[PDB]
């Protein structure tokens, strides 16, 4: 349910177990042989958090399928079994299997949240094996979703998505502690008042357990609050904006446990063709991303997270898309402090059995929906929605949830999948935050379950490339005709992927598909479009960087939609965005 | 003194302090407004470990000059003040100054090597303002050693030495706990007996403090042996061989403090023109390399130090040295588990006042040693040896310290220079392990004051590149001519640098210098010669992957002698070293 | 004296000698073994017209020192000895022999102009065995200038100029006739009358020998006039402008022999600090070039000759400069009718011993204009101003003369040097048409005698790179002081070098030297002071492409400055320029 970001409190230790692991493949024989219980026999390294695939050479290894074994000892002083002691996951993908001495204590599915287990029970005194096994299957029951093939009898993930399918410890494994009675949820809204000229705000707070302190930026204390419930009133508040964050600090002491947590005070909400940032309209500048680095694979890389947000801000970005699963907590947190604009977006990529040739059950394709032979995750998808929410909930950067990347949602089925999923994301959302999904290519207003469901609409649209490429002015008719229909339903559209494989260093003064000319030309001929359109609030590019994929005849070494290249060189098109986005604000762009 | 490294001990916590720091760069103003009493205004942010470097856009601050300030609220419980609470710095680059609530606690000198401080005393109860100050500012007085110009009024480092001054909080800033009674150091050295065809050895031990138990690989204990001093016995003993590691565990549980300690049993000792590991005559295959990857500057890299470990063992190398600096001591341990041959290597590099137009005082130009106007760091360079061996005393990975790295060794007031240190490092060093020095293109047997102070010849050799490139066949003349007269000495030789600058892509049929092929061509006439000379006992390509230094037009984006990318990816005479490294044998290659 | 086009005529054959010769390199027995007079056996082939350097494999045949021999069956038909039968070299570099059946005919020093010899006398009747030996040795004597060194006993070129030293029969050889009596050659001057509103020419000719038509674009004849010498009056001319040509034709019928000749109406002369074309404010927009291609060498490229004017125009340049040598015929006429800007330059690169060490004769160094010791050229260089402007005195497009590229202009000797030189170029030029030398960095206003000499200032600066880099802004500061003072001889001045090295794919969002976006900075830099200044009327970047060199630690495969590849693709500058150019006009940017 509830997932607090572990930090250092004087409640409460935190001991990063970060290191070198001893790492094991996992052949048949590996659950028959309670490998948990004996430390690993010729075992191999493997550094935590990272995803293990680029780590070893060879394509076996890369392309491993099943389980691996990672094993560490762990040991805690008895100074301190007085307070509870947590394990605490940043996240396992896909599917974890936790081991203490040889027992399990934790199972958990869904490779990119955080979650969490208790250990004073079975915690011994000493030196204990601690044993996590790890799982990258992917098929119809996980998020994201494995197909039959690419997007011989010998067992093969095929992601039916267009990423890497990098598995390990992505995110760290720490350790914290807790006085048995503890905060152990926290949830901060705030109501604006923008009548006064000089606004001010009144922040309702709950904590949940089984004394509240505000502070400002330098540490100034201004306010005192007692008990669960209750409230703050701030009068020429200083309000968290896009590229001008400001984090007010809140000071929970409760019992013998106090946590702190930063806040942003923001607005906001949908109105007609306009998104809104405390009540101004906004306008989306930025790029849907990944979390893919070398040679951590989707390992969490604070370095490059601010690299990235430092190439942001030299580029003139405001936003980008967690595209397609949340990212790391550290990252959310970062653009908390940096002002950036995050969607955040669940691991729900790949609910279409479309892509390639889908599935054929008895003969007959299977729809995406079909309730006997297609799609198996709804139970999981809520799970997401519902701890991506839990997790993320207080984080000013998140001003939109999106439930889902490119789904089948104009099939027989989608309304009915998706209903209970918006209604859920809505009613676990504190702030009311718009909902979308991300729609892909071929759906139209009439048709698209997200013309009803979403307050925005947000288009994965490749006219120019998958769609009419090299022929860029055909193209551009087609863009228009599509986006005009879509401004129909008085709703905001935007953009959350467009783009063109451009590798680095290939050119023409006659440009071709492929070179950096024609990646410019494409994103020119797109942003015209897109300034005729007064409904349009947002371009997103895809991708932020070069990153990896599956292979095929289709990807040159990984996906190279990127404007940067997986080590955030920049392409030439990312001088040109650069110099739009100058002159282009975060306020007021459309109006 | 004695810097053990920190991991979780049933006695001791270890609380990672690595995260997004405050940070900001200091003006001169920064010390006069005490910034360290109150939290940074107007700050930015700045992940931990990591060089700064690169973290942020534009020259300004790539160049920066100076001071900057990390900080971060840090905070303890009072259950545990008990224990004695110790602030662990892996290594600050170069000059730390700590400030804990506004009062300075502890300052280093040297940028690559750990130290520590108390932090009970001034440790109060809440969150308490975690201040440090790093300075990057190089001279005649550190090591490594900035000169004053390329080896305007406005201040400036100008590195005498060939890669970029990165600057930060290198290594990890961690916390761990002790019984105010505790296991300050551990020493273990190992008499084998390699009499017994079934070869079994006896460990001298020792524990400085202010039950000793010994396990095998899996966990097995064998024997146990009460305080201080002692000894072991292992019959059929398994050793620690390059290549094929074996790691024991010895755990000393001393009152109520106990630490684990991993360690190799393993031989080294040089006989004639051999140098024998485990008394066979062993043979250097790899290369120089540095802590270097995007974008963390000099910052540690667990991913990529395992990423390159594969790539060792995929090339079929056994060996690299620290050039030009120690690295972390998770890399150490590292090679440890993974049988990787280092050379451990100090911070002193530059100690050579010839590079470049060098320093003329009264219009004479100034000598390395000259006493007045020269280098100033031999009592830092002493330091450094102490505090390096006394850190990886015990890797049986280390094979042979490296106490400079291309000194003016053939100029007046080396051997002067040298002895003291040469004398200090076999003094502190258990193992009498051999020492050398890595001599720089130019001195001759007769002149190099390594000649009698080492035990092993390392030579930084460019014949084919520097010296006679492009024209491969005159420089191999005189590459034998050199290497024939260094054979006079009956000791072992072997080339720490040889390479040529390779940007990849760029090939001809008919090579020119920069091209892949010559690269391989160049390595082809070297590694010629090296075979002829049976004295010969090492080959380590400079570099193992192209990296960062300070611009100049002889410098095309860096360091382009790597035989991989900056990222690791092959260039063609990766493939040509994989390809001879499989032919020549770890032991025997020789005889 | 006089070489006019070879073209198809009425009166005159032209048979094209190209194609596969027979081809072999001397060794020291060559001339010893009259291989001339005997079909060269063991030979290998070879296309003519091409630099022979990269067209086989070898660092021995690249690196060739000394002579070739190119070797092919010629055969005219009896029913043509009739005419006389010319033989026309357009360019063999640098020296040639040819022989006919085993006898000397004709010797050429220059390797970049054209020379014929007459066949009627020696042509037998069969096939006869044609032989041109070709020598590439530079040294004191040759123009290109060749050193002692870069800019083993083996005999070795040494260019003391920064191109590669390609050679062969560069340009075309062909075979044309000629009536015993012939037109030998043609002058054309236009005094043009801007009185007028629509302004009107009148045309002197003259005809050299040993009926005049004029016909305009379509062919329409308009005039007529008879004998050796005459004028033309034409009303309404249509002028031949820059970016918009316009040529008329001229038919000189004189005897049984006639020639046809394209012209265009133009008129240039200084006037202060403006550069009038037809009395309008011209203004420099385009490159210095080089005659490089792959794997031609220098030899001709028709093909990449029209490519690159298409690139030009595409990317609004105007004008280049013939760096460092004449180009082909074919190329001048190409601008004539594509209304190119011309800065016709000879072949004098090198003339200045003050590159590398220079040499030293009796330890002393050397100056350039050292009688004894120095250069040998002058009655050389004085051929090729002769040669040159006979050539091309007629080309619309040759708008100024380059006597020298960077020449030691500062030092002792140079204005006796250059003097005759000067006089000679105002001397032979029938229109009067500027001279200039460009200025090696280095020289000021006060020390040039360029500043005496020269009708226009021409600066090679590189202030960024070699001078100041990677300081930009310091550097700034150079070129606006430099720049300043030459304001002070109210002359024009332009730059006809100004660059960085630059490997196409390099990049960093925060630059560094050889990147695209350093090249880049560095031109904004240049062009930001250019724009400062009146007196400044042209800007032409170095180099147009990327093009070989010799090689050296500094050259990275070749010399890298080009805005474009050496196959024409553009780096991310070509795209900077394109934009800068496309706002600045051909008329009237400074007025
Ligand atoms: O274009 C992109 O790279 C991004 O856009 C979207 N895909 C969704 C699917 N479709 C096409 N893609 C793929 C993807 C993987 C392998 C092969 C193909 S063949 C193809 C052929 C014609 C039209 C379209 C495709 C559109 C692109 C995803 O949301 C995002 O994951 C992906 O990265
Ligand atoms: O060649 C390498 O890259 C490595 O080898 C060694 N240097 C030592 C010095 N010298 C030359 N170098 C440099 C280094 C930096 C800037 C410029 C130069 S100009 C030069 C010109 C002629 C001969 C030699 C040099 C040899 C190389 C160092 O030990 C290692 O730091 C360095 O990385
Ligand atoms: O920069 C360019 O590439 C062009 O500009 C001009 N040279 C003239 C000489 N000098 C430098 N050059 C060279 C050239 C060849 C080999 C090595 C060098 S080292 C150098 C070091 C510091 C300052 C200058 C130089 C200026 C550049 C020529 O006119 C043109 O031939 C050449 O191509």
């Amino acid at each position: 349910n509830a997932m607090l970001y572990p930090v250092l409190t004087q409640s409460r230790l935190l001991s990063d177990l970060s290191g070198v692991w001893n790492f094991k493949l996992d052949n048949g024989k590996g659950f028959e042989e309670k490998w948990y219980e004996k430390p690993l026999k010729d075992a191999d390294t493997m550094p935590v958090p990272a995803s293990y695939n680029d780590l070893k050479e060879g394509t076996d290894f890369r392309d491993h399928y099943g389980w691996v074994f990672y094993q560490r000892n762990i040991s805690v002083p008895e100074y301190v079994k007085s307070q509870r002691i947590v394990l605490r996951c940043a996240a396992v993908t896909h599917y974890a299997m936790i081991y203490l001495n040889g027992k399990l204590i934790c199972e958990h599915k869904g490779g990119f949240l955080p979650f969490e287990v208790e250990l004073n029970d079975d915690l011994q005194d000493g030196d204990n094996l601690l044993t996590i096994a790890v799982n990258n299957v992917i098929d119809y029951t996980t998020l994201p979703v494995g197909g039959k093939a690419n997007m011989s009898d010998k067992p093969q993930n095929n992601p039916n998505f267009d990423f890497f399918n990098y598995c390990g410890i992505t995110r760290p494994v720490k350790i914290y502690t807790t006085p048995e009675t503890y905060i152990n949820d926290i949830t901060v809204t705030a109501d604006i008042d923008f009548t006064k000229e000089e606004p001010s705000a009144v922040l309702n707070y709950n904590v949940e357990i089984k004394k509240v302190e505000l502070f400002d930026e330098e540490g100034t204390k201004l306010s005192e609050t007692e008990g669960s419930e209750g409230t703050f009133e701030i009068s020429n508040v200083r309000l968290w904006q896009p590229l001008n964050a400001y984090l007010y600090k809140i000071k929970v002491t409760a019992g013998q446990d106090v946590y702190t947590l930063p806040y942003g005070v923001r607005s906001v909400r949908v109105d007609g063709t306009k998104f809104l940032i405390n009540e101004k309209p906004f306008y989306f500048k930025g790029y849907g991303k990944h979390e893919d680095t070398f040679p951590n694979g989707r390992g969490i890389n604070l370095p490059m997270n601010t690299k990235d947000i430092s190439i942001m801000k030299w580029q003139h970005a405001n936003s980008f898309r967690t595209s397609h699963y949340p990212y790391s907590e550290e990252m959310m947190r970062l653009c908390d402090e940096e002002g950036i604009v995050v969607i955040d977006e669940t691991t729900a990529v790949g609910v279409n059995l479309q892509f390639g040739g889908g599935a054929n059950f008895g003969g007959e394709r299977i729809g995406t929906f079909d309730k006997e032979h297609g799609v198996q995750t709804q139970e999981h998808h809520k799970d997401v929605i519902r701890d991506l929410i839990s997790r993320d909930k207080n984080h000013a950067c998140v001003v939109m949830w999106s439930i889902a990347n490119e789904p089948d949602s104009a099939a027989e089925g989608a309304y009915d999948y998706f209903k209970p999923l918006y209604d859920l994301a809505r009613e676990l959302d504190p702030q009311k935050r718009p909902c979308t999904l991300v729609s892909v290519q071929g759906t139209t207003a009439d048709t698209d379950c997200s013309s009803q469901l979403s307050d925005v609409i947000c288009l994965n649209r490749y006219y120019g490339w998958y769609f009419g490429g090299p022929d860029l002015e055909v193209s551009e008719t087609g863009l228009r005709k599509e986006l005009s229909d879509w401004g129909k339903l008085g709703k905001p559209v935007m953009f959350t992927e467009y783009g063109a494989d451009t590798v680095s260093g290939l050119h023409d003064t006659t440009s071709v598909m492929y070179t950096e000319e024609y990646q410019v030309e494409y994103y020119e001929m797109n942003n015209k479009v897109f300034d005729e359109f007064d409904f349009v609030v947002g371009e997103q590019a895809w991708n932020f960087a070069d990153f990896a994929t599956s292979q095929s005849l289709l990807r040159v070494q990984g996906n190279k939609k990127g404007l940067f290249t997986r080590d955030r060189k920049p392409k030439m098109v990312a001088h040109y965005f650069r110099n739009r986005w100058s002159a282009i604000p975060e306020f007021g762009y459309k109006t």
